[PDB]
């Protein structure tokens, strides 16, 4: 375990809110922003708007004329913004020579589920208008956006969408229903959660848990484009991940599943002092990269 996710796993577990106190929504989102790693200044940034939300086109250095990624940020479903997540962003962007296309997609309570999905479809669609071709895009996501990269490969594919090259889910949050064997058994070595399961029933708001736009990892996913997907060995969320790629393999979708030794969620988003981070997100990168000299 190198030196530098140790001191982070100790400076995360000393930040963090005890087991179960509640914080307010509007707190965790404040603290959100507050604590959001400014971009590199080399990332150039065109703010757009994009299926009536706000986004930016994040572009690092080296982009491609004619490649674009969808970016589906972090948060549970109920906090993150372009602002929360525009550095790692950046570094995707750097990692793959694609602009990536940032989208402030509608969180809950305010915007319960679908409406996260409707935006991220949505802003597929807006990117194939604007002339993309399928063939020329990949769709990322974190978290909460990790699932939303699924959910909405599901929804496009359902509404006669074509797919994009690849997508990559990093720490995907696939199933609401919160269940799995790892929430107990990677609790933990997890220093990043009642508090999930508020934010399933701020997302949801009463809809079916298993809903496969909500969950896709109880989704058809027969059609998927080639998968990539990031998660940590020390994450609640291991199992959703590990299940994602058998259903996506059961449902003839190529998938690659990296399990990495000793992180934690999302651990690309703490680039600027992990290794680690720097590596998965040019790991990222070159995927995407395959994925279009395919």
């Amino acid at each position: 375990a190198g030196p530098e996710i140790v001191k982070l796993k100790k400076i995360l577990r000393e930040k963090a809110v005890p087991p179960g106190t509640e914080v307010p929504l509007d707190v965790m989102r404040k603290g959100m922003e507050k604590v959001a790693f400014k971009a590199a200044d080399d990332i150039q940034v065109e703010q757009v708007t994009v299926a009536g939300c706000a986004a930016e086109w994040v572009r690092a250095p080296g982009c491609q004329a004619g490649k674009a990624i969808l970016y589906l940020h972090g948060g549970g479903y109920v906090m993150g913004s372009i602002n929360t997540h525009r550095s790692m962003v950046g570094e995707i962007s750097r990692a793959s020579q694609a602009a990536a296309l940032l989208l402030d997609y509608r969180l809950a309570p305010e915007h319960p589920f679908p409406a996260a999905v409707e935006d991220g479809v949505a802003a597929y669609r807006w990117l194939l208008d604007q002339g993309f071709k399928p063939q020329h895009l990949s769709i990322s996501g974190d978290s909460a956006g990790g699932g939303l990269v699924l959910a909405v490969l599901v929804s496009a594919r359902d509404q006669g969408l074509p797919m994009p090259a690849s997508a990559i889910p990093i720490s995907p949050w696939a199933d609401m229903t919160c269940t799995n064997d790892s929430f107990k058994t990677r609790a933990e070595a997890d220093p990043m959660p009642g508090g999930i399961n508020k934010m399933a029933a701020r997302y949801l708001n009463g809809a079916d848990a298993k809903h496969p736009y909500a969950s896709p990892n109880f989704a058809n996913l027969k059609g998927l484009p080639p998968l990539l997907i990031h998660v940590g060995r020390d994450e609640v969320l291991l199992d959703d991940s590990i299940k994602l790629d058998a259903k996506a393999k059961a449902d003839g979708v190529k998938s690659t599943l990296e399990i990495w030794d000793d992180m934690i969620h999302v651990w690309h988003a703490f680039h600027p002092m992990l290794p680690e981070g720097k590596q998965a997100i040019v790991r990222v990168g070159e995927f995407m990269r395959e994925q279009w000299a395919a």
